[PDB]
Parts: structure tokens; C-alpha cells; sequence
């Protein structure tokens, strides 16, 4: 996956409660406050793929804004490991998965093991 | 109704980045420093322990801003309600156990998933969690 896709993936998956995805402007602004200068056109270009190969410092500033290791942009193994965590940040906001998953919070370790067992049974009764 | 220490500690406990754990007090001190905002490390420890209370407006702004939430969370008691529900979903959905269950139940048809939920409800009544 490209820089643009990884960058945009952070924009789409990493953000605060009570609101939605960060905007490019919020990022330019936050960088400004740490005394870092980045142009909106440049950020835009990085997001769109009209410029590529961002410098180590540009990458470290974007990674610091989202609060993740820069290795996310440059290392494939780590990218995938962390992308799994981001994936969950999506599936968790699902309403269908909230229903089930949620009520299980509150059961003791032992009782959750029986839920896992019931699930395995429903799996076989289907595929799977 | 919740004190200021409880609302702050909740933020530490539930709001942190993917692929790691809760932020530490020092991380917050560090960050504000990078923004040009000065805050005392032992002071912060006392807001958290409730030794000191009634924070200044500017103090609540700096902290809210770090966690990237509206300051109204500490003041406007109705917004605190709205948000603490979302925080509750965060704590809930990032818990390993619930996650192991949701990812295993994922892919089952709608009718089978209603069944997983029925078994959860049964154990909750049986463990005394519901009554």
C-alpha cells in the first residue's frame, strides 16, 4: 500500500470520541502549534498522490499528530500489525457487533469461555 | 455530579492511541510543553488524586485539548452525559475479551448471532450481572 493510502487510512480510522475524522486543516493547525510548518497544498498533494515520497520529518510530524509510530509508513510488517488494530476501530463502531460484543463485557473470564464455545457450535452448524 | 478527578482519570483510562495503552501524566506534561503550555507535573498528580480541585478554566482547556475533547465535558453536565456514553463504548469495545468474542461471532448469519446474544443474556442472569 502507498503513502497516500496509509495516510488517508489514519484520517479515516483514528479520531476522538464525540466527533468524526480529523480534517487536513486541523492537522496543519496542530502542527503549527508545535511550531511546525506544513502547507495545506502539500498535505493535500500527499493525500491525493500528486506528491509522493514524503521526507522523514514530514512523516514523523504526521505520525506524531495521529500518535502512532512513523514505522507505520515505512515498515510493511508493522503497518499490517497496526492496521489490524485500526480495522477493529471500524468494526467496533458497527451497530450489529455492538449489540453482541457489548453485553459480554461484564461476564467473568469463565463465562465468556462458554460464549466462545456456543459460537464455535453455531459455526459448525453453518460452515465454517 | 462526577468530580473533576473522576472525569480526568476517565479520560486517561479510556482515551489513548491505537496499538498502545493509556497515556501517562508525564506524556500530557510533555505534550503541553511542545504546544507552549506550561503545567506542573506534581500539580497534575494532585488534580488526579483530588488533593487539589476546582481547576482554572485555562487548565481544563489544556487538558481537554490534549485528549482532543470539548472542555464542556468538565463543565456542561449534559454534554458530559452524551460523551461519557461514547467513552463507555470505547472502554467496552477495546476490552480484549469482548473483542475475542466479536471477532469470532463475526461471519455468523443474523439468526445465529441473535443466538449468541441469547446465551450471553442467560449467563448474565446466571452470574447475577442482570436481575
Amino acid at each position: 500500500t502507498t503513502f497516500a493510502a496509509r495516510l488517508n487510512r489514519l484520517f479515516d480510522t483514528v479520531y476522538p470520541p464525540g466527533r468524526g475524522p480529523h480534517t487536513s486543516a486541523e492537522v496543519i493547525a496542530a502542527l503549527k502549534a508545535e511550531g511546525i510548518t506544513m502547507s495545506a497544498p502539500y498535505l493535500s498533494q500527499l493525500r491525493s498522490g500528486n506528491r509522493t515520497n514524503p521526507s522523514g520529518a514530514t512523516m514523523a510530524a504526521l505520525a506524531n499528530f495521529f500518535r502512532i509510530k512513523a514505522a507505520y509508513f515505512t515498515d510493511d510488517e508493522y503497518y499490517e500489525k497496526l492496521d489490524k488494530e485500526l480495522q477493529w476501530l471500524c468494526t467496533m463502531r458497527d451497530d450489529g457487533v455492538r449489540r453482541i460484543a457489548q453485553r459480554a463485557h461484564g461476564l467473568p473470564s469463565a463465562a465468556q469461555q462458554k460464549v466462545l464455545d456456543r459460537i464455535d457450535e453455531l459455526r459448525r452448524a453453518e460452515g465454517i
